[PDB]
């Protein structure tokens, strides 16, 4: 058990192992320097981790997820600790990850990137996503602000999956969401993430948001105008009779010519975009198939695009008491083993 020291950071008391020095607030979260590894890190102190069933299960969920992800393009766990000496005294949870420079959103917003630049960034997103999906995990909330990238243009996927108010109106919180998930059309798959990737890729190519809807319905119109209104085949997969019914009230529209939308773009980028932005999620290209697309010929290496070990999330189906979620969380904290 290391030695911990106390420090108040904005009306917040932090108690962390001596190895972590020079803590400074960044959002709760502090950047620090881990003298044991020589790594600049981000330290998050969870706010009231076990105040309710929903919160206790959320804490367990986040810890299980982070402990599982071990990939260069996905945020992983460097350390997790509690100053608590036993389960009875257990109340706080601190999570340590690599400190990232800035998110994609804060970096290239309103800016058109070069094609080589787009290839590299999207390739890394797809490499991370192939790893995540292989574990049967769905990000569900990919957006430029959940993608961090350093100077060398190295990228990590962060913040896996929301307040209905924050999804209302002209907001980036909904612009990258697959239509089937935005309007709850059905039980969704992992290709919801691919739709997100297409929205991101287009924005990097044009410097412009692909479907900046002013609300849910305006966004659906922007989408259908580009990809076309649904055909009979997809209509049947929409479990919601009301949703299905609303869809049918719309004037039919054919899919637009993508080369005429992304004018001047690499023809290979245009082709991949058409394969990612397919309305019927059963037909979208998967992350693994995309990595093999000729657009990434310059980066693709089948021997350097690993998959994840199986991820047991049967716990999502369980209804336990706070003390039970708390005890499971504690076990995950003490059984933690740092990466090499
Ligand atoms: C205008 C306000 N400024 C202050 C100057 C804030 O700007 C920042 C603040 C931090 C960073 N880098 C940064 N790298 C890694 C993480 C992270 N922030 N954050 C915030 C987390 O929460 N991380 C995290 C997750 Cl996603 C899961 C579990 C544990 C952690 Cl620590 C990682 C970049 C810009």
């Amino acid at each position: 058990r290391p030695t911990f020291y106390r420090q108040e950071l904005n009306k917040t008391i932090w108690e962390v192992p001596e190895r972590y020095q020079n803590l400074s607030p960044v959002g709760s979260v502090c950047a620090a320097f881990d003298t044991k590894t020589g790594l600049r890190v981000a330290v998050k102190k969870l706010s009231r981790p076990f105040q309710s069933i929903i919160h206790a299960k959320r804490t367990y969920r986040e810890l299980r997820l982070l402990k599982h992800m071990k990939h260069e393009n996905v945020i992983g766990l460097l350390d997790v600790f509690t100053p608590a000496r036993s389960l009875e005294e257990f109340n706080d949870v601190y999570l340590v990850t690599h400190l990232m420079g800035a998110d994609l959103n804060n970096i290239v917003k309103c800016q058109k990137l070069t094609d080589d630049h787009v290839q590299f960034l999207i390739y890394q997103i797809l490499r991370g996503l192939k790893y995540i999906h292989s574990a049967d995990i769905i990000h569900r909330d990919l957006k430029p602000s959940n993608l961090a990238v350093n100077e060398d243009c190295e990228l990590k996927i962060l913040d896996f999956g929301h307040t209905d108010d924050e999804m209302t109106g002209y907001v980036a919180t909904r612009w990258y969401r697959a239509p089937e998930i935005m309007l709850n059309w059905m039980h969704y798959n992992q290709t919801v993430d691919i739709w997100s990737v297409g929205c991101i890729m287009a924005e990097l190519l044009t410097g412009r948001t692909l479907f900046p809807g002013t609300d849910h319905i305006d966004q659906l119109k922007l989408i259908l105008r580009l990809v076309g209104t649904p055909g009979a085949e997809l209509l049947k997969k929409i479990s919601s009779e009301s949703a299905r019914n609303y869809i049918q009230s719309l004037t039919q529209m054919p899919k637009m010519n993508f080369a005429n939308v992304f004018i001047g773009a690499n023809p290979l980028a245009v082709d991949l975009l058409e394969k990612m932005l397919v309305l019927d999620s059963d037909k979208r290209i998967t992350a693994a198939q995309a990595l093999a697309h000729a657009y990434f010929a310059q980066y693709h290496d089948p021997d350097d695009e690993p998959v994840a070990d199986p991820y047991d999330q049967s716990f999502e189906s369980r209804d336990l008491l706070i003390d039970e979620w708390k005890s499971l969380t504690y076990d995950e904290v003490i059984s933690f083993v740092p990466p090499p």
